[PDB]
């Protein structure tokens, strides 16, 4: 059995999350057992996983100990008619919210919070004593059951939390003490195997959990090396783990030798004999990493993404309009303001031009402030993150990358697969490998926005080029075919 | 020859403008000659019309007297260099514009303005005197020639206008005086037929033109009645004309008998004996009109739009996409849809509203999308011409106006498989939707009932598909083949 350890799955999948799911779906078709391992406590991971993996494709560490691994949504529960009818409480609704303030004949007891406006998903319930101190907080799983009560001290500070199984029995206790104005774990009690276990640390908890999962002949893959690498350090070398690096390994990629390893990858690079091999996406990163490592341990390049059969429309280009697209999380590294800029000085040459920006991150409001400032309301669109962008690649003329650091770009390959050429700064890793300028898009010089504007403008001018590039896009998309990676993954696993 | 008579075509086609082109394409297929007439001076008309009808398909009255009827673009002319290389002027380019100031050795002469940044289309040239007053503006046709010079007075006020043919010769003159604070024609001179004609307003010119155009057994349709009815009224009964009505005919739809006509239509109704008939779109409007006019003249219903044979109903599971194909004008009540989405976003976090159109409320509507934080959900997509791919992942169409004839936007939805949820307004929705067949009719302005239904259909994808299948069915009742029959019928019998 092959385990791909990560942290968790977001509402919106991140690059690492998407990459993990891809490995899982390749291993599915290949015929090898595989499973995702998630470490982070997350009561919404069932909902978050549902449109991508099945509850048997994944083990979550907390679920495991909560005897709630492979548990489904149970039947919905009318909490409000419980409180009114059964409990003879009265329910003052809080305005502009799915919240409530529960009372028993003018005694304030708890503050209820739901996720949804149908009031079917209870999120949390907060408990108050005689003097309206917030004493205890009950958090609920998205499948129904009460998952964790938390006990508060002083200024709603976390003193400890208790994790339960869906039947209610306690399975986990965590004790907090406040260092630097923030709760740090200091004790963990785990009820497991009809015994009691003690750990000082969530890492020590992580290691224990692995040792349970592990059988002889099982193989691990460490994908959030921030957390997963410390966990594996406290694991016997007898247990094979292969590191998977999900981005550029160093703080400045221009200083190949005189540059520190990233805070996230430091723990792996310190214990490099722990890991059976290390996997990057780009050949360049394979070369770069094994020189800096000094070939102490093998390195392989297996790309995080692959190209699949296209049974939606490709290059159905309305000859009157020009859709440009960004498919990138709205974070600073992606440098999306440069694209709003580009669209600014480009409407006058191509009016009726559109830029659709697919993502959602933190820069949402900063990005929206510019499309508004420059008058670009009817030309630039902040389309929220959505999967199955296949319909959304159909009318796309070009893809833009203006990030500065990317590693393998899943959205880059996804463009090429839909026949949409991409114009991207010439950065590491990824674009260099996936784009050949004047083959399937163009590589632009870093942050050289005038060079950017020129080629984007040139390509909008001569559609004969877009069609030529769009062709070779499909060509390049094929070198990363699902078969190329099933085999490439099968060969890697056998060698190990 | 059948002549459909409107004002002109805009950069974004209006409902009537779309209708005149639809009628043309219909006649063109069925083989009866027809061609659009446009009245107002519009020096971008040939560019506006490039995608919809030929230059053989249309006669603009200014083009006609300007002897530029059926004229096409010239070879490019390099004005920038001509002013430099041949007129030894300097060009002080104006910042953030396609404009130059034109000097002759520190003497400020002209302010040029180009449309495009490629400087290939000269738009207008402003002329200044020795004191730097703007005395003359030179308006250029997008085909390259000088169409009109306007002489200014006082506070850049329009005093008279001269209209040329492409050779340069002068063909019309208009003299203005200011009523309120706007210019108003008071004299028109026309050099046509090697003679001089005098008219007192643009209406009398319009009537003079018609008679120039008219030949025995030509037939005319009046499609912009605020302007065209006054024209045909100054025209002899011997010229056949048929009124065509494009909105509700009455200031208030609720008093069928009592209320006044819309200002647009007063001129028409007050002289109903001049028109061989009225065309309307919906069977209902045919009746309501007939009652009021006491069957004085024939009323006939011939829908403004037809359906025809591109991906359809390729619905992504995770996202719900709502569409409004409607102008950003106030009587479409498009703010109500932003309010809808605002309520509906916490039940449907993946929802979108794409709002296709142009219009005066682009700013009111933009502010609300900003105020409510719906910038990631409601989009002002602005006017798009071919919408065939936007309809593909459309879940439903939305209508929230209060006044409509046939909705061409509604039928287009139904044609592309997209059910419509509309208020129960006259005319059009009553006729094209059958609730729980291809969409729902809502009590007018019942924004709760609207929300209730929109959320419902979203809740039941299986209903949506049932509704989509009925929308395709109803659309084939308004087919192309059938409307060519309706036109050929109701031309032959007039």
């Amino acid at each position: 059995m092959n385990y791909f350890v990560g942290n968790s799955l977001g509402v919106n999948l991140t690059g690492i999350e998407k990459a993990i799911i891809n490995r899982l779906n390749l291993f599915k078709e290949m015929g090898r057992p595989a499973q995702c391992v998630f470490l982070s406590w997350n009561r919404y991971l069932y909902r978050n996983a549902q449109n991508y993996i099945t509850s048997s494709d994944y083990i979550n560490m907390y679920d495991f100990f909560q005897e709630a691994t492979y548990l489904e949504r149970n039947e919905p529960f009318d909490w409000l008619s419980y409180w009114t009818d059964e409990c003879h409480y009265t329910l003052k609704h809080v305005e502009n919210s799915h919240d409530f303030r529960i009372y028993d004949q003018e005694r304030f007891l708890m503050y209820a919070h739901f996720q949804d406006p149908k009031y079917r998903i209870l999120d949390y319930v907060n408990h108050f004593d005689s003097q309206r101190r917030k004493v205890k907080r009950d958090f609920y799983d998205v499948r129904g059951f009460l998952s964790c009560s938390r006990i508060l001290v002083d200024k709603q500070q976390t003193l400890c939390e208790f994790f339960y199984n869906p039947e209610g029995d306690t399975k986990l206790e965590k004790y907090f003490s406040y260092k630097d104005g923030k709760p740090e774990v200091q004790k963990i009690i785990v009820y497991y195997a009809n015994k009691q276990y003690f750990f000082n640390n969530e890492t020590e908890l992580g290691a224990f959990f692995i040792k349970q999962l592990y059988q002889h002949g099982d193989l691990f893959f460490s994908d959030r090396n921030v957390y997963t690498a410390p966990i594996f350090n406290l694991t016997p070398e007898s247990i094979p783990v292969v590191a998977v690096l999900h981005s550029t390994h160093i703080k400045n990629i221009d200083a190949l030798d005189s540059s520190p390893f990233k805070n996230v990858y430091k723990a792996m690079f310190e214990n490099l004999s722990r890991y059976r091999a290390i996997i990057v996406s780009t050949e360049q990163q394979k070369l770069d990493v094994e020189k800096r490592i000094n070939h102490t341990i093998p390195v392989v390049n297996i790309p995080v993404g692959y190209s699949e059969t296209i049974d939606t429309p490709v290059q159905t280009l309305d000859q009157r309009s020009v859709k440009l697209i960004s498919v990138a999380r709205y974070s600073p590294e992606k440098q999306l303001h440069q694209q709003i800029e580009l669209i600014k000085r480009l409407v006058s040459y191509v009016p009726k031009i559109e830029l659709h920006m697919y993502g959602f991150g933190s820069e949402s409001k900063k990005l929206n402030e510019l499309i508004q400032k420059y008058g670009l309301e009817n030309h630039v669109y902040l389309r929220g993150f959505l999967s199955n962008l296949d319909q959304e690649y159909s009318d796309a003329y070009l893809s833009l990358i203006t990030s500065n650091m990317e590693g393998f770009s899943l959205a880059l390959l996804e463009s090429l697969a839909h026949g949409v050429p991409v114009i991207s700064y010439d950065i590491k890793y990824g674009p260099n490998e996936l784009i050949t300028s004047d083959f399937n898009g163009y590589l632009i010089t870093k942050n050289d926005e005038d060079a950017l504007f020129d080629k984007v403008k040139y390509v909008i001018d001569h559609p004969e080029v877009q069609q030529r590039l769009s062709k070779g896009s499909l060509a390049k998309a094929q070198q990363y075919s699902k078969a190329s990676l099933i085999k490439q993954w099968d060969q890697f696993v056998r060698l190990i």
